[PDB]
């Protein structure tokens, strides 16, 4: 056995895989209207780029390998094709970073922001910038526009020989790919650490009321901010920001940071309280229960009212006799819980446990999609730094001995087997892919 054709062979492999995988990504998509989602517009432009690497890229690798004589410009497409499939994927794995972390942070206005139509305009400038980006070298940026064995007019196609170095690790590792690794990797944790904050009556209320930081109308067309703090019932948005000024204390705009909105909670928590308090009903079952049983009790006010949680008077009194589960089973009866039946099962929850466990599994599962794709960025990195590495050192320390040639294709070897991988993570990961594939496979693959 040659040691080239070994080269030549497992390359061929890594191409049948990264299109038979990455087409099997695309089919799933167009069959199945729960994965029709805006996040999956980048999941197939991403696995678009995976095919023609299989296609395209991996035969120029090959036909590039052997140095044959070429024109210039000719030579520098199939050597820079590659980089502007790479270019894309980053693209594509940065949309998708910002696609989650305004979907879990911000939630409130996900769909308004986030749309199809938009995803695509996105998309297809992210495709004329990779290209911009990939083909740079063929622009000018290259070394043979101004070599023997070749007769002129020709050069030895030979990536280190006809692409500069100084694009290569300047204009794009370190601008266009180290830049946005860190990025999305600054995203990520920012989600991570979200679905790991501290829970309280503040975090509580926000996942059952929302959280706004701009003013806004609320069902009944009065002015609100915060969570559900309504500065008035006047027809006038100038009027409502002079009465937002008013409780901030500084001319805000119309705009409050979360801090700020944080305080205007808590004052209004107090007096909640307060009322309570003075309700002969409320108060002897206020006062029996610890303080997470309260902030369902508080929840409960901030939704009905303090007259009407007082009607509850069986429920109220099996909560003051602590017997958690006879009140649960009560106030599931209840029209309230008619009404609201996924907030009512949360703070029914509160009450059970007297714990945040229903709170804390919105947040753990409003994240655990977004370890998937994270897993995603990171396989990128481990396949590609490698090299760029290696061109780093070739780069920085000309005088020094060169990596061998075993090396050099291993780690391109590497670099293309990253085109495989995504569509076995789906499987693993996301339920609603490997139903489809299974689907796929058994009906139309094997046809039964
Ligand atoms: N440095 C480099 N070389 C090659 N092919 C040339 C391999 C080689 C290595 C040593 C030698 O003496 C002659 C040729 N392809 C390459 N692709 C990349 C690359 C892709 C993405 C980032 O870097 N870098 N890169
Ligand atoms: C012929 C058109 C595409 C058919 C694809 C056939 C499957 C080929 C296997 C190579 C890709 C594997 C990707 C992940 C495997 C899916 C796992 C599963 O759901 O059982
Ligand atoms: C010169 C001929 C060789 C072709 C090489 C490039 C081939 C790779 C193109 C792959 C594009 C996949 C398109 C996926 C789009 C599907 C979108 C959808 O289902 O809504
Ligand atoms: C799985 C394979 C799908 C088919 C992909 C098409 C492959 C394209 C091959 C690329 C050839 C590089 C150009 C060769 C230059 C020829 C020079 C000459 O003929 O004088
Ligand atoms: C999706 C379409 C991507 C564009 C690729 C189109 C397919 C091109 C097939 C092979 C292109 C050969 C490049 C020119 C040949 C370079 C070497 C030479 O000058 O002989
Ligand atoms: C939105 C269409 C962009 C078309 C310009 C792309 C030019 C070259 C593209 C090569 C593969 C592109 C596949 C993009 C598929 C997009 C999937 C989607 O938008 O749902």
């Amino acid at each position: 056995i040659m040691g080239s054709s070994v080269y030549i062979t497992v390359e061929l492999a890594i191409a049948v895989l990264a299109i038979l995988g990455n087409v099997l990504v695309c089919w799933a998509v167009w069959l199945n209207s729960n994965l029709q989602n805006v996040t999956n517009y980048f999941v197939v432009s991403l696995a678009a780029a995976d095919i023609a690497v299989g296609v395209l890229a991996i035969p120029f690798a090959i036909t590039i390998s052997t140095g044959f004589c070429a024109a210039c410009h000719g030579c520098l497409f199939i050597a820079c094709f590659v980089l502007v499939l790479t270019q894309s994927s980053i693209f594509s794995l940065l949309a998708i970073a910002i696609d989650r972390y305004i979907a879990i942070r911000i939630p409130l206005r996900y769909n308004g922001l986030v749309t199809g139509t938009r995803a695509k305009g996105i998309i297809a400038i992210c495709w004329v910038l990779s290209f911009a980006i990939g083909l740079t070298p063929m622009l000018g940026w290259n070394n043979c526009g101004q070599s023997q064995g070749c007769g002129e007019g020709q050069v030895a196609c030979l990536f280190e020989d006809v692409v500069p170095m100084n694009y290569m690790v300047y204009f794009n590792f370190f601008a266009c790919v180290l830049v946005p690794l860190l990025l999305m990797l600054g995203v990520y944790l920012r989600i991570f650490l979200a679905a790991r904050r501290q829970l309280n009556i503040f975090e509580m209320l926000r996942i059952d009321e929302g959280l706004r930081l701009k003013i806004y109308k609320d069902t009944e067309g009065y002015y609100t901010i915060g969570i559900g703090h309504l500065l008035t019932k006047s027809p006038s948005l100038n009027a409502a920001k002079s009465e937002l000024d008013k409780a901030i204390g500084r001319n805000t705009n119309g705009v409050i940071t979360k801090d700020e909105a944080e305080k205007l909670f808590n004052q209004d928590v107090d007096a909640a309280v307060r009322g309570i308090l003075r309700n002969a009903k409320l108060k002897p079952v206020y006062d029996s229960l610890d303080a997470v049983r309260r902030a369902a009790l508080i929840n409960m006010v901030f939704q009905m009212g303090e007259t009407g949680v007082a009607g509850f008077t069986n429920s109220l009194r099996m909560l003051q006799q602590k017997r958690w589960d006879e009140a649960a089973v009560n106030l599931a009866k209840s029209r309230w819980y008619n009404q609201t039946p996924n907030r009512a099962k949360r703070v029914i929850t509160t009450f059970r446990t007297g714990t945040w466990d229903a709170y804390r599994s919105t947040l753990q599962k409003e994240v655990h999609a977004a370890k998937s794709l994270a897993i995603i960025v990171g396989l990128f990195a481990l396949c590609w730094l490698p090299l760029h590495i290696i061109n780093c050192f070739t780069f920085f320390c000309p005088d020094c001995s060169h990596a061998p040639l075993w090396l050099m294709y291993l780690a391109i070897v590497l670099s293309h087997t990253n085109s495989v991988v995504n569509p076995f993570i789906y499987a693993y990961r996301i339920r609603e892919f490997r139903q489809t594939f299974r689907k796929i496979i058994r009906s139309h693959v094997l046809r039964q």
